[PDB]
């Protein structure tokens, strides 16, 4: 119950995963995302009431205002413990391997009790001929000294993360992670900032990658997955099953373009899942709050999920087919396999069951006999026609419209 | 590779062929709020039959008169085009429980198609048993027996039979009643995770196992189907070929119960971009350029719209508005674009795909104003960006009109 001891480069055991939110920073570049600076900062203070050990709060070079927002939350979210259990969110914040960058960084963070520092930069032959126009040997020594520098500021809890490195070629990326590692990372990402890995394969790399890179038993090991082919999700699970102990997440996946791995799906698959088929990894993760930071994020971005969205889309924890309503109602087991309780989901009114084209008769049977209706089989069976008659002139059969049916 | 090859029930032409089951029509439909009209459903299933699905779900016959009337119609107009230069021609599959009469339902409906299949459920999982059923294991197995040589007495040859519930169900109850099915006549076999519970590496083991332990499962063709319930349907999909699926059961836009199913999109373009190359060669036949016809109708017709960050078909999916990604744009797609938007449907997107907002960058701005006829100092640049931080503030979304007030300060 008691929360564990924050050691920047170690867990309290094998299977504890630090969830790392990058709502406002990965999430907020989603086009149309942006994000005032009290909207991030109520986000932050919901996303510690959600319990996420890391949450990454901008982006401090970037403007004079995310500066100031960032240093806000720094000195507020960043300081509240709770009393009780001790949980102490840590504040992050993102930089390129450049001095500039990485003192907006320091000066921004440092009033957090727990502050860190993500320094990323690219890996892949693409972004190095394309993006940087700088050799393999040139973007090692930016890495290291980037690193050094970050920590004769003051940083000791530093990450670093290979842009691009899902396509980066993996010997690289360990020699890369080795001078990280001498030069003071404390964790390690290799996103795949693209979205092309599948997850057999970005499974296959970080598990190559904690094999063959010196020294990196001592770190801890980061996924960090894109959704551009669907699969940021299983990326981040086959990370995790390859070694990874944190992840990078955000509320409802936004993000750039396809968007990041969704936090509660993550979260709970390793709720559901975790202790039968993935050997106990677990987070502290306070499930009960995902809804009311899902409804949060999607009113202040403005980016609304859409009805089939796992774990808080409206469609969820409904039913409309016929042997779908029947199996819920005589078990809700059989069709579902979350309690919605656990993820904030206020209590279905009529239990999840609607009334459309292809709903069945124990289902308006149900609705009825909730309404008050004691009929009989054969009556049953003379409304439950008309009530398909109906499904034709309307999508929705409401209450008062199975009302009508039976007076009518 | 150009022509189709010739169609046989339980055989396909190499080891990397994968078949494409669309189920929005059906499938998908069960999404609540989803209830398609017959001009709606028909529609789409000529437009399936335009993205080259090879087989279509394209309802539950024995659900309404309504609806055997319009497979019915998609069977004989949609079930029986043949585009004769590539010998092109769908599959048209209806659904049925293990029952007589919705099976006889479903033989009096699909029997015009050039192509008709069945697809013939039963649960065997143990809470299915004993709370949706009330049966025993040796009921369901008879059940599962009986009703596969019963769709084989009415004419049907392609018939699929499904285990519900089979990603909770024991894995060699499974292969038993699997292997009933084939002694039936099933000549493919699909395993579907209907609840969403499995991961990728477990619903990938089912399969294998299954293929493994099954006689005479050689024989026919298994077929994964997987839900969303935790965001893995996609990748449980990819899981299950690599375990030796070679159909798999998708929808447009991914809709479907509760969090959806697989989808199709998302299916496709993963075998389109990586099958070569991390899949050992599996590929679809789809016409993906057909894909965002196929979604908006799809959208436009269920009412289901896509969120801004859906892969593939989503808005977000070729824009940019982050200043370190509208740079490595500009200066190389490839830098963070792994999908080129033609190759799904989409037109090549305003100004680059480069949107300026609060997050973008100096490369960005003075990209947009080269595209308007500005080209000025680096000073007058950093003047520019300045304002445009502060304009950000006030304006979510900067415009080329903006850009014009800006440069002319
Ligand atoms: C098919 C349909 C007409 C049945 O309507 P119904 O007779 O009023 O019965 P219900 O819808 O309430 O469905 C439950 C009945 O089917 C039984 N059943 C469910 N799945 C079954 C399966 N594979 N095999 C055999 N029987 C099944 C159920 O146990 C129940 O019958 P029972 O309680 O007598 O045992 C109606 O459900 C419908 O129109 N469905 C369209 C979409 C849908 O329901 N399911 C989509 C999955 S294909
Ligand atoms: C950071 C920011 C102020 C830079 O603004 P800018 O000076 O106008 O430069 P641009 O954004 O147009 O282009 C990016 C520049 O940084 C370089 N760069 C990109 N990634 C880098 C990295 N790890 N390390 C060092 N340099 C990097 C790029 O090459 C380019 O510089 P160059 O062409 O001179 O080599 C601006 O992009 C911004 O505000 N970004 C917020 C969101 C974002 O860009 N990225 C979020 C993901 S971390
Ligand atoms: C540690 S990853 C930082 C950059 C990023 O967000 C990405 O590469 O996707
Ligand atoms: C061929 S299995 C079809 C049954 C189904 O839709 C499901 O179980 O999800
Ligand atoms: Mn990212
Ligand atoms: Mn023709
Ligand atoms: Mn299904």
């Amino acid at each position: 119950e008691r929360w564990p001891e924050y050691i920047p480069n170690k867990l309290p055991d094998k299977n504890y995963v630090r969830v790392f939110d990058t709502t406002l920073r990965d999430g907020e570049q989603s086009p149309g995302a942006a994000l005032t600076p009290p909207q991030k900062i109520e986000i932050a203070r919901q996303l510690a009431k959600l319990r996420v050990d890391i949450m990454e709060v901008g982006f401090p070079v970037s403007s004079e205002e995310e500066f100031e927002t960032i240093q806000t939350i720094a000195k507020t979210v960043g300081n509240e413990v709770d009393e009780e259990t001790g949980y102490i969110p840590v504040i992050c914040v993102i930089a390129r391997s450049k001095e500039r960058d990485i003192k907006a960084a320091w000066e921004s963070v440092k009033y957090a009790k727990r502050p860190r520092i993500v320094i990323f930069t690219s890996t892949s032959d693409i972004h190095l001929k394309y993006k940087l126009k700088m050799t393999r040997e040139e973007v090692v020594d930016m890495v290291a000294s980037s690193i050094r520098f970050a920590k004769s500021l003051g940083f000791e809890d530093i990450e670093f993360g290979c842009e691009d490195g899902g396509r980066s070629d993996k010997d690289y990326i360990c020699t890369v992670f080795e001078e990280a590692i001498k030069a003071g990372a404390t964790t390690l990402a290799c996103p795949d900032t693209v979205g092309i890995n599948m997850p057999h394969e970005y499974g296959k790399l970080v598990r190559y990658i904690k094999a063959n890179t010196p020294g990196i038993d001592d770190v801890i090991f980061s996924a960090h997955c894109h959704n551009d082919l669907g699969v940021a999700t299983a990326n981040t699970i086959a990370g995790i099953c390859a070694g990874a102990r944190q992840v990078e997440v955000t509320i409802n996946g936004i993000g750039e373009r396809s968007g990041n791995a969704p936090l509660e799906e993550v979260v709970m698959a390793l709720k559901c899942r975790g202790a039968f088929v993935m050997g106990g990894v677990y987070t502290r993760i306070d499930t009960r709050q995902i809804m009311a930071t899902s409804k949060m994020v999607q009113e202040y971005t403005g980016l609304y999920v859409q009805p089939h969205k796992p774990i808080v889309g409206a469609n969820c924890f409904v039913h409309e087919s016929g042997i779908h309503q029947d199996g819920i109602l005589k078990n809700r087991s059989t069709y579902e396999i979350i309690s919605p309780e656990d993820v904030g989901v206020v209590k279905s009114q009529n239990s999840g069951i609607v009334l459309g084209k292809l709903s069945g008769r124990h289902a308006v049977k149900g609705r009825l006999k909730e309404l008050g209706y004691e009929i009989s089989d054969e009556k049953l069976n003379e409304v439950f026609s008309r009530f398909r008659d109906l499904t034709k002139q309307k999508k929705r059969v409401t209450d008062d419209d199975l009302k009508a049916l039976v007076t009518c």
